[PDB]
């Protein structure tokens, strides 16, 4: 995919229509609060209605053209399949798909749990390719962008998130192969892939306290960064307190291996 | 993980006792046959018996210990569970684990079908970690290997393989994690990732379209170099027809960078 | 540096003052063409003067603004100083300094030919040296370009040319280096660093032949792709017929390291 | 080139004919103790007469087979080839050549020191080159290596050190050059170019006094890995006292296409 060539400006938000899961907290409330400021029409969605609707008060005070919220669990695909049918009905369409929730995860060697293994591939994974399959009618007649947040832990391999790992390493493997597909079938629809480091959400924080010392960036930027490589229709997103990491993670072999070797099948 | 600087002895697989899945066809069935003429005991499995049978029989004309099947679905956890045991109870024992096994798969645009991206998760990643689950404790007896056969495609991006790719690269995030989690932990069991370019299987080749048909390399060759690189405890396997794109398959940025970030955490917690 | 964020437009080039070094053939000939349909001043040189009265002319034919000629030997330091100060002159000033000549080369085995490896310094990266301290404070004043012309020969190690690796790598060491002391001094002067593949130049053809099987680049485009890498003040330019050179070439380790 | 699938002894340098230029202080003169201690014949130069004999005394001191010095400069090309045949004659031929000396160099930005420039490439490359033609035969009868001195600054770009940047440039694009050369060629010749960091030499420490910088490494385990890699025959060295940058030190893509291009 081409990107928009061209600088960001907030403006680019004003009036469109955003999907943000996993908005109660962290990450997603912060993208929320921005596409608020900007005057977006916002529908976020978490399993808790109570952290939801503060979240949604926050949105409508800080001027989004609407700001509506909608619980459930990205266990139950039923309930991902409806939520994006009853976003975009609220909205009158879809601009862009901001895919964020995770299910909730420990640093932990891993022993037996398939449960959780199972799990990181439903929430993380599965669930995002059926809120893709749902939103992808509403993008095509917008011209729109699936937005994919991802970690460092869905590029190189770290110890303690096996499953979690492995559920990252898939959204690269399966958005990346569709963006591919999205060229050829001529489907103008943008894919971005978020790499993150550590971020100071409340959620990292804990989890991390003790077992890792590294620096977590403010959650406020990496949210705006989120949303810029999204409206530019960036194919990736980089986004860490270290700058070894941003120009080492991105593989120049991969990109060989993928157009010298793209151009060699009809 | 720190593999063997030793070079490759046939010997070295002699009476070793040896897991093949996916192995009534393709490139397990010569993974098999190639442990049958070093002498190894060797199960393999798949769902048809007709086909098993085949392989289990000319295993034992080319020299194995021993060679037996066990048939069902990685469709199936339980099955799953319960062919490892059985397994390994079988050969007294397991010192290799080799994960080949996939679901039917076949070259086409993503089409909504959910259902084949939970079946692509489900028997070429999930089934992968319950096997290996179960087969631990045998394998950190003999300070054994895991082999899981991967492809270009769980290292790269490519159209006509979403849920195929997908499943792969979960393989390396799952596996990679595990083995540095191993190293820590002292467990030594070795991991093998074997990234494969396009091998001339009966299902590739039905598969694939043109002259690209042509650049296939050998299934033979093939399943041998999975087997020496397993054997070598060697982190990752790469086997192309073309020399170039070997070259091309490696990271070392991913490899610093996982190096930084090592120094970053104290494990004496678990 | 900061390179311009817009599209190459041939007016950037409209009535620009540009020097361009090993004029006379190859390369240097076809950025003194693409200057003069873009409509630039431009002060050619190189040894042979009728080769260069050549180029002049078919400059002026071509659209240039005015086209001069000055023929010397880079080998000559005082000549070097001089014709800076003297194309500055014709053109009351200068905008961009395009360095392009080379002493000539062959695939060679190296054994004892000191006197190449001295000739190739002193040609390749020396004159080049020289011919910046004189452009600069021109070059400064009109926040001006720099733009050296180096080889894949210049960032990875090749057999046969080691004298021409030697000040092709030189080139990167010290034009890189004061890329980084013009931006901490806020000196205004970009430094554009070309690294090319194999060419189909008259010269290089002859070098090549049944000594190295490879494709070359058209030599048009290439002279081009120089001119808009120095218009758009980017730090390196590579242009190559092969595409697994144009993005492995790029070092992101130097980067974190720089 | 293949490089000695051996763990480094310092048995390997006993009775070994060594070069060291730049040996009168700093790494060089580290290098030559460290010869010395490993029972090698070791020939020593640069300018400085008086600190070189007292050089050559302290390795006869340390247990060297046999210590020379000759005094000189690198500047003069004739001096370089006449160092090499006396070297040879006085120890009867030459196992190692070490070319680590270079001209003195301060920070300073780039503004029109032409003749910095030029005794920077003629002293820190050149001469390096001039004492390789004269050492080949020499190297070529024992099999014997070319260890190259090389820094940080002559693979990535720092400004202050613009002169002393192109000439360390130069010598990886030459030996790099004739390494591919020597490995078609069949002349089994080693190539190490040393890829140095901060070292705690009293020049590089009033060098860089001025400025804010990292840790400086020791200027003795330094010396040591020159030796190490050379007697290794590895193409390149990396020493540094981060880990950190010896990792960002190695191009993989650079390695890739000088293979693509063979
Ligand atoms: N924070 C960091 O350091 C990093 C974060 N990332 C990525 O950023 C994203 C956001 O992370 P962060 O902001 O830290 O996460 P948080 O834990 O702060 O928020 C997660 C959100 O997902 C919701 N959620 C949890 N379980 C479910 C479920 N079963 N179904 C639906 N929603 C659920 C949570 O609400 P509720 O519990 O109410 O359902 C919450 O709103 C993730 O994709 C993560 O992988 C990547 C790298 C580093
Ligand atoms: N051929 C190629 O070009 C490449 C292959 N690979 C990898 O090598 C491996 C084997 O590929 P290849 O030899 O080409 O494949 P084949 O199709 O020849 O063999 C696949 C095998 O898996 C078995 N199998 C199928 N479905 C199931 C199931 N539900 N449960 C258990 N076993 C099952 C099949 O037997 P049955 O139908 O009886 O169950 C058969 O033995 C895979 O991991 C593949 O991804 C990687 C890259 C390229
Ligand atoms: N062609 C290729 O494949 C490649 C070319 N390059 C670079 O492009 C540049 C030009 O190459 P190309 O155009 O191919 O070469 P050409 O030999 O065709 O042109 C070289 C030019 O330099 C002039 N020149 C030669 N010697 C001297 C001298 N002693 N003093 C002054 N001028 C001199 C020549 O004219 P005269 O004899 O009249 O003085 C001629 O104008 C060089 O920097 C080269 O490294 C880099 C990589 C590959
Ligand atoms: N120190 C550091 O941080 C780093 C050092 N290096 C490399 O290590 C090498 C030496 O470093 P270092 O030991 O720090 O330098 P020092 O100044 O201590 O030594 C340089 C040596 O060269 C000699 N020398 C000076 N001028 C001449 C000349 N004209 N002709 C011949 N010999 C001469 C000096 O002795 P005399 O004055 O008596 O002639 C001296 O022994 C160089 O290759 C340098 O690039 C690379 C990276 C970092
Ligand atoms: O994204 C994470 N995680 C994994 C899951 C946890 C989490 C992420 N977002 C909310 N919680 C903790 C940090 N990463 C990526 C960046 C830093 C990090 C360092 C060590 C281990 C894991 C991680
Ligand atoms: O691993 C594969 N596959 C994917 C699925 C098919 C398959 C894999 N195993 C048996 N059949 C064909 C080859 N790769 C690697 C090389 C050939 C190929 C060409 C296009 C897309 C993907 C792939
Ligand atoms: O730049 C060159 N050269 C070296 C000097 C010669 C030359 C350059 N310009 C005129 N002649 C031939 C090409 N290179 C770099 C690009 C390809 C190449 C392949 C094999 C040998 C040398 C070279
Ligand atoms: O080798 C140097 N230099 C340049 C020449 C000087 C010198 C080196 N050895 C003796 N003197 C000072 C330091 N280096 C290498 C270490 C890092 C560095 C960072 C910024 C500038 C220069 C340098």
């Amino acid at each position: 995919q081409q990107p928009l060539n061209e600088e960001f400006r907030p403006e680019m938000l004003q009036g469109k229509k955003v999907i943000v899961t996993g908005a109660s907290k962290g990450i997603g409330r912060e993208m929320a609060y921005h596409l608020a400021k900007m005057g977006a029409h916002v529908v976020v969605t978490a399993r808790s209605k109570e952290t939801l609707q503060k979240v949604v008060s926050h949105c409508l005070e800080l001027g989004a053209a609407s700001a509506h919220y909608i619980a459930g669990t990205m266990e139950d695909m039923t309930f991902a399949e409806q939520f994006v049918a009853q976003a975009g009905k609220l909205m009158g369409g879809l601009d862009m798909l901001i895919l964020n929730h995770i299910t909730n995860t420990s640093l932990n060697l891993f022993h037996d749990d398939i449960h959780h293994v199972r799990k990181s591939m439903e929430v993380n994974f599965l669930s995002y390719v059926v809120l893709t399959v749902a939103a992808l009618p509403m993008l095509k007649q917008s011209n729109g962008s699936i937005v994919v947040v991802s970690s460092l832990a869905g590029k190189v391999a770290y110890p303690m998130v096996a499953a979690y790992s492995a559920s990252k390493f898939a959204l690269d493997g399966f958005f990346s192969s569709i963006r591919k597909e999205y060229s050829v079938s001529r489907v103008n629809v943008s894919i971005t892939l978020c790499v993150l480091g550590l971020i100071d959400t409340e959620t990292a924080m804990k989890a991390v306290s003790g077992i890792v010392h590294m620096q977590a960036a403010p959650k406020e930027e990496c949210a705006l960064e989120i949303i810029k490589g999204g409206a530019l229709r960036q194919e990736e997103v980089y986004y860490d307190s270290s700058l070894w990491t941003t120009l080492l993670i991105r593989n120049p072999s991969r990109k060989i291996l993928e157009f010298l070797y793209s151009t060699s099948y009809n």
